[PDB]
C-alpha cells in the first residue's frame, strides 16, 4: 500500500493568538494540536475524531486535510504550510 510520503514533515506556519508567525514542522504542530485538542471537550470536536481512538491520529487527521479550530478560552489556532515555491523560486534565508 502506498505510504504518504518521506518529506511529511515541512514548514508550517502557525499563527497563535499569543505567538503568531512561527516556523515549525508536522510534528510540533501535532504536539500542539494533541494538546489543545485533548483539552477540548470529545463531545464537542468533530465526529472523525470520535471515531478515532488515538490522539495524535486525530490531529493528524486536521493536518491530512481540515482546516482551523478554536483551542478555547476565546482564542483559535491557526496553521497554513509553505510548499512549492513556484515563485522567483527562493531557498530558506539560513
Amino acid at each position: 500500500m502506498p505510504d504518504p510520503l518521506m518529506y511529511q514533515q515541512d514548514n508550517f506556519v502557525v499563527l497563535e493568538t499569543n505567538q503568531p508567525e512561527q516556523f515549525l514542522t508536522t510534528i510540533e504542530l501535532l504536539e500542539k494540536l494533541k494538546g489543545e485538542l485533548e483539552k477540548i471537550s470529545f463531545s464537542d470536536l468533530p465526529l472523525e475524531l470520535q471515531k478515532l481512538d488515538s490522539l495524535p491520529a486525530q490531529a493528524q487527521h486536521l493536518i491530512d486535510t481540515s482546516c482551523e479550530l478554536d483551542v478555547g478560552a476565546g482564542k483559535y489556532l491557526q496553521w497554513y504550510a509553505v510548499r512549492l515555491e513556484k515563485l522567483e523560486h527562493h531557498h530558506h534565508h539560513h
